[PDB]
Formats: C-alpha cells, sequence, structure tokens
C-alpha cells in the first residue's frame, strides 16, 4: 500500500495518524523556557524535552513576527510565499503599501492544502490581522476548519471562520490585546478544540507582548510559561504530536542607562546622499508607529538612482553597531526574500542595538522598561521541542522553525 501524503510548496507531507499540532511561541528566546523549567514551572514540558526530541532551530530573517508565521503555515520562506516584513515602499507612485493582507500572499498554506484534501483544520492566533493572513483558503462550509483570533473571538461567525463567538463558546472574556491572557486564549481555545473538534491539523499562535516587557527568568515572565506548560500537559496528555518553536527570538536593546540603542539611518543617509534621497523602511511593525514599538534589528532602504551602492553600503557597514549590510540580490539569496518587495540595501544590526529612521521630528518611545526587541541575526535561535522520538530530526543551522509542520506530520505518522 502506497503512503498518503499532501504535497504543499514543493515539500511531502505524510498523513496525520493522529492530530498534528504547531505551537509559536513568540518571541520565546530559548533561555525563557530554560528559566522557566530551571525553577520547577513546567514539569509537562521537561519531561516532554526528557522523552522527545530537543533542538535549536533557526528562523528566517528578518526575524519578524509575520514573515516567520507565514513561514510556518507554508513550510517555505518568504522568497517562496511574498510576506518579508508589515509594509513596503513603492519608489513610483511614493506609497508604503501595507504587506498584511491575505491578497500579498504569494503560495497557499499547509491548510489550505491539507483541508483541500479532506482534512480537519484549525487555525487560533491571539491577532486577527495575522488570523486573515493565516486563514487564506480556508472553508466554512462543511465543518472541517476553524480560524479565529483571541482578538476578535466574539466576531467569530460559522460561515467566515467556522465557529459562532469563540469567547461565548470557550467562556472566556474577549482579552485585552497587550496582556498574557490574549496569548492564554489561544492555548485554552487549542486545547477545547483537540477535544471537541479533532483537528487533524492545527496551528497555534500568540504574541510577544510578555517578552518585549520581561527578560527571562523574572517573575512575570515564568508564569507566563508555568501557564502555557499547563496547556500543553492536557495537549500531550490528548495524544497529540507536538512541535513547540518560536518566531523569533528576543534581546535586550538598550544602554546601560536603559535607553533605547538606536542607529538612526534615514539621518546618515540624509548627510551622505541629500534629504529624503533614500528612504529608509522599519517593517518590524506598520510604518505609522512612532512609539519604539517600531525599532527592531532589521530594516532596508530604497536608494536614489544612480548613486554608488557598494560606497553606501562600506559606509553603513563602517558603524559600530551596524552587523550586515547586503545589497538586494545577495540579502535575498542568503536570507531567502523575494527581490521584488525588498529595498536596495539591507542592514541587520548588532546584538544591543537597533535601526530607527531620523531624530527629525524623532522616534518619541513609548513605554518605561528598558528596551526588548528582534529583527536581526541575534533572535534568529529558537527552541524546536517534539513530543515524540525523532533521532533523525536536524539541528539548527539546518532545521528550520518553518520545518515545524513537515515534522509534527511525520511524528504524527
Ligand atoms: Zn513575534
Ligand atoms: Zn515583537
Amino acid at each position: 500500500m502506497s503512503k498518503i501524503s499532501v504535497t504543499v510548496n514543493g515539500r511531502r507531507y505524510p498523513w496525520p495518524r493522529v492530530p498534528a499540532i504547531a505551537v509559536c511561541l513568540d518571541g520565546c528566546e530559548p533561555a525563557y523556557l530554560d528559566a522557566a523549567i530551571d525553577a520547577g514551572l513546567m514539569p509537562a514540558l521537561k519531561r516532554i524535552k526528557e522523552r522527545g526530541a530537543v533542538r535549536l532551530a533557526h528562523s528566517v530573517i528578518p526575524s519578524f513576527t509575520n514573515p516567520n508565521n507565514l513561514s510556518i503555515a507554508t513550510g517555505s520562506p518568504p522568497a517562496v510565499h511574498g510576506i518579508c516584513g508589515n509594509y513596503l515602499y513603492e519608489p513610483s507612485t511614493g506609497e508604503e503599501v501595507m504587506m498584511n493582507d491575505p491578497k500579498f500572499l504569494r503560495a497557499p498554506t499547509i491548510f489550505q492544502a491539507f483541508y483541500d484534501a479532506g482534512a480537519r483544520v484549525a487555525v487560533v492566533t491571539a491577532k486577527d490581522k495575522l488570523r486573515a493572513l493565516l486563514g487564506k483558503g480556508l472553508r466554512f462550509d462543511e465543518g472541517r476548519a476553524v480560524c479565529f483570533s483571541s482578538e476578535k473571538s466574539d466576531k467569530a461567525t460559522r460561515a467566515e471562520h467556522g465557529i459562532d463567538n469563540a469567547s461565548a463558546w470557550l467562556g472566556r472574556p474577549v482579552p485585552e490585546v497587550y496582556s498574557a491572557a490574549l496569548s492564554e486564549f489561544v492555548f485554552a481555545a487549542g486545547v477545547k478544540l483537540l477535544r471537541e473538534f479533532r483537528p487533524d491539523i492545527m496551528y497555534l499562535t500568540t504574541t510577544d507582548y510578555v517578552q518585549h516587557k520581561y527578560a527571562p527568568g523574572v517573575p512575570e515572565a515564568n508564569s507566563f510559561y508555568e501557564m502555557f506548560d499547563r496547556y500543553l500537559a492536557e495537549l500531550d496528555g490528548l495524544g497529540a504530536a507536538i512541535v513547540v518553536t518560536a518566531d523569533h527570538g528576543m534581546k535586550p536593546k538598550h544602554k546601560a542607562d536603559g535607553s533605547p540603542d538606536v542607529i538612526y539611518v534615514q539621518d546618515l543617509l540624509d548627510e551622505w546622499l541629500g534629504k529624503d534621497a533614500a528612504r529608509v523602511i522599519l517593517p518590524i511593525t506598520d510604518p505609522y508607529v512612532v512609539h519604539h514599538g517600531a525599532l527592531g534589528s532589521f530594516a532596508t532602504a530604497y536608494l536614489p538612482d544612480g548613486c554608488d551602492r557598494s560606497e553606501i553600503m562600506a559606509r553603513l557597514k563602517a558603524i559600530q553597531g551596524v552587523d550586515v549590510v547586503l545589497g538586494r540580490e545577495e540579502a535575498c539569496r542568503r536570507f531567502e526574500l523575494p527581490e521584488d518587495r525588498i529595498g536596495d540595501i539591507v542592514l541587520v544590526s548588532s546584538e544591543n542595538k537597533t535601526l530607527g529612521t531620523s531624530e527629525h521630528r524623532h522616534d518619541l518611545a513609548a513605554l518605561d522598561e528598558p528596551l526588548r526587541s528582534h529583527g536581526g541575526l541575534t533572535e534568529q535561535e529558537v527552541p524546536f521541542i517534539v513530543n515524540r522520538v525523532l533521532p533523525e530530526l536536524p539541528n539548527a543551522p539546518r532545521l528550520r522553525n518553518f520545518d515545524a509542520f513537515f515534522y509534527a506530520v511525520t511524528a504524527a505518522a
């Protein structure tokens, strides 16, 4: 007898005999789990690690939320699926255009491919914009798909989400967007879906709210992972094959005095090339954001026609804190990104620095606590833990976070 599989974006996924789950722990620097385990707070993950397969994996660069979630969802890098930031800039038009709409997704998700093959599929996110992206191609007329966010759980309908009011269904209020509870809702929905819906494929993804605010091992960080472990214990107890991974890690990005440590790329380019001759883009978040949530460790820049790219790159790389500077072609090959949605040059900052645009009218910082962020090579390493014996499972740099569903269904088969 031939084995059953689903082929998606050039990869063959065996059909899962038991439910196959990937959990994306947003911003989960491996140190978070080590600290919580060491404090005795994750007895289930501790045991799961001992008896399963424990690895580190590499995220996509940029180590941002959307590109990495979409990579996990499609099993492919952004060169394939097209989502490589929150927005891009169009030199013609002079327009900044949001890349977080499903129309910009260029490759099918694993979720749609399994759904189209007759599977039961469930996707739960914390934020609703990612929900719409992740849910592209799912259908809700056969009772075989569920897709909603904690954020808009009370707005779910049968026809568009596969469930009527997921808040009422789960029996928990809609959580505050800026809370651990937004992510707890996802875990809780996941458990209830596993019991009652019995998906063949399920993705659970959260937000990095806690991780931007709190370093590994501090009480609030430990409490979050203590909470996760309870849901993990339950998913594991119900017999699912589970991969726990992350979209990206998290590192402190502040000076000794606790203030943000930023390299203002637009200021530098204005000086060398003329004011606004170039455009620096900060794709970590939406373009309107100026409140320190716009500070990450990866940036891209669009340069005036004719200028000396090679020269400009050398000038940027000479700056302390700027670790990597690549032209479009090279950055796209190295990081597996789409040339048509990346700037002329790509910049990656050092471990404890971020990249900003300018101090002209500035980038007024919001929250109090010392800056923590992601986007660079120093937030690329993430946990990758499976609750099954898989001695052949590769390790980083070969293992990618977007191998999560490949190995989950393999373990489930
Ligand atoms: Zn994230
Ligand atoms: Zn973040």
